[PDB]
């Protein structure tokens, strides 16, 4: 299904003027275009994008002509077009399955997540990327945090009893420590990583925390070599061997989320497109589990009491209890049914006895090499389960918003840093030079990395989402579709990208596991975690 040609669009777009030479490019590369002789769905997008430019240069230097009528609609035919090209020469993504675990030993639950998707897809080679210098970011993260905790509560232990005490005041004081003392570990790393002995990450953490935390390093090099052996003999592929980092930039960003920040979820957001570039195929969070068979419960009704997510978590839950595939996975909310709905999934559960008759297998996945696909939450993409050929279009614009983004915050962030002062002044310098810059088109992500200094140690700081995350997807979704390049300001959603969602049969979001965010927290848990540590540290309660 072609555009329209050349001689429509000079019937469509007559004018008692004559031919500006602005429209006269619109006519051939409206030709050239429906001419092409090529199948390469790249050049047929960029002849496209190229077309739909000189549509723009016309209609913004003449906003009166009358053409713009017949010009604006085939601006709408060729958003069709883009689809069309995309939804053609698919082929089956490689079978590869991408999981991603950084910074410390690989949980027994993640490979229990890991062996369903093993077990419904047998003919799929499984890639468990790890950083093999890096097994000790998680201990150093947590030596940090735990310190700094206790400082806090002991410069505010007059105040933390008062019931009127705003647990934000902790969180805000103990991040004063956070970052003196990572500050501390990132000028000694920096002290030795240029030495002629060329220590690795962990020799250098390991030597940290030996003389900064009272630790045993014979126990932390225990760890560090039983975190490479598990990984190891659990699909593990370390990406310091493999060339995912093709260059210093990527390499750099990667650097400042694992040893900077502590952000692995950060980390592993920059290898995973690094993985599905090189190797594509499908990526998923250890979090993630396979798809529920269509209709395995169809026959079983939800009642109005359950609301739509939480009806998907009994229904793995239920599973579970059964079939006991994933060790005590709950039962919170599946026991709370009603008996003929347990007694329902029983029956339909035991009654079948193939792990496959359960959960659905990928087979193939149809893709072309210009797209990447991605799963949906709460409105929005959510990067925890990705499809995409090796070398495709999207994943590499996904990859330069990912380095454009990252360009911005630290031209930005680089001379705070290097100020040496506290956090709160650190943060000062970095936000008055950040909101300089700022524009309409932009205001939005200004706003939204300003708080990047404190994600992973207080509540609600969320910046990763507009680095790293699926904003980062969402601009690049919104570049492809639009045949722009660059945007920052606009992000498309869920409801606009049902052409590029994971196959939703092919996919279980709704885990144990995925309920709790292991690089963030919310201000409930904020609530939990202040509370708990009150007890610990005063003996007392409330
Ligand atoms: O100690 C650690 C802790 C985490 N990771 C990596 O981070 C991934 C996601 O962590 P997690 O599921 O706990 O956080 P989540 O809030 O759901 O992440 C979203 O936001 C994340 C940030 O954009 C995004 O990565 C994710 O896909 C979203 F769902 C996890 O599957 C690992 O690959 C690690 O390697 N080592
Ligand atoms: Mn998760």
């Amino acid at each position: 299904m072609s555009l329209i040609s050349k001689e429509e669009l000079i019937k469509l777009a007559y004018s008692i003027r004559p031919r500006e030479n602005e429209y006269k490019t619109i006519l051939t590369n409206l030709d050239e275009y429906n001419k092409l002789t090529t199948n390469n769905n790249e050049n047929k997008y960029l002849q496209l994008k190229k077309l739909n430019e000189s549509i723009d240069v016309f209609m913004n230097k003449y906003k009166t002509s009358s053409r713009n009528r017949a010009l604006s609609n085939l601006k709408k035919d060729i958003l069709k077009e883009v689809i069309l090209i995309k939804n053609s020469n698919t082929s089956p993504v490689e079978k590869n399955l991408h999981f991603v675990w950084i910074g410390g030993e690989v949980s027994d639950i993640a490979l229990e997540y890991i062996k369903q998707w093993a077990d419904i897809n047998a003919e799929y080679n499984i890639k468990l990327w790890y950083d093999s210098e890096a097994f000790l970011v998680n201990t150093l993260k947590k030596a940090i945090v735990e310190s700094s905790t206790t400082e806090a509560l002991q410069l505010l232990e007059e105040e933390i009893q008062n019931p009127q005490f705003d647990n934000m005041k902790f969180y805000k004081k103990r991040m004063e420590f956070i970052y003196d003392r990572q500050k501390r570990f990132i000028n000694y790393y920096k002290s030795q990583i240029n030495k002629p002995t060329v220590p690795t990450i962990d020799d250098i953490i390991k030597s940290h925390l030996v003389s900064e935390y009272n630790r045993d390093e014979t126990v932390l090099e225990s760890y560090r070599t039983n975190s490479l052996r598990k990984i190891n003999s659990n699909h593990g592929i370390d990406i310091r061997a493999n060339s995912l980092f093709t260059e210093q930039e990527l390499l750099n960003i990667y650097s400042q989320e694992l040893l900077n920040r502590g952000n692995l979820a950060a980390a592993s957001d920059i290898v995973r497109l690094l993985a599905l570039k090189n190797f594509g195929g499908v990526y998923l969070d250890v979090d993630m589990l396979p798809g529920i068979h269509s209709d395995l419960f169809k026959t079983i009704s939800r009642p109005s009491s359950i609301g739509l997510d939480r009806w998907e978590m009994i229904k793995l839950e239920a599973i579970m209890k059964y079939k006991k595939y994933i060790n005590n996975y709950t039962s919170e909310n599946f026991d709370k049914l009603d008996q003929q709905l347990k007694d329902n999934f029983k029956l339909i559960i035991e009654s079948k006895s193939e792990k496959s008759e359960i959960f659905s297998k990928l087979e193939n996945l149809n893709v072309s090499d210009l797209e990447i696909k991605i799963a949906f939450a709460l409105g929005s993409v959510i990067n925890q389960a990705l499809i995409s050929k090796q070398g495709s279009y999207l994943t590499n614009l996904v990859i330069e918003q990912v380095k454009n983004r990252y360009q911005f915050l630290n031209q930005h962030l680089n001379p705070a840093i290097e100020s040496d002062n506290n956090f709160t002044d650190t943060t000062k310098i970095f936000h008055d030079s950040l909101f300089n810059s700022a524009t309409a088109e932009n205001s939005m992500f200004l706003t939204k990395i300003a708080p990047y200094l404190q994600v992973g140690f207080m509540p609600e700081a969320r910046s990763t989402i507009s680095l790293s995350g699926p904003g980062a997807y969402a601009s690049a979704y919104y570049d492809f579709i639009n045949l722009q390049e660059n945007t920052i300001e606009k992000t498309l959603k869920a409801s606009d990208l049902i052409e590029f969602k994971f196959p939703e049969n092919n996919l279980s979001q709704l885990t144990e596991q995925e309920i709790n965010s292991l690089w963030s927290f919310d201000q409930a848990s904020a609530k939990y975690q202040f509370e708990k540590y009150v007890r610990d540290y005063t003996g007392g309660s409330l």
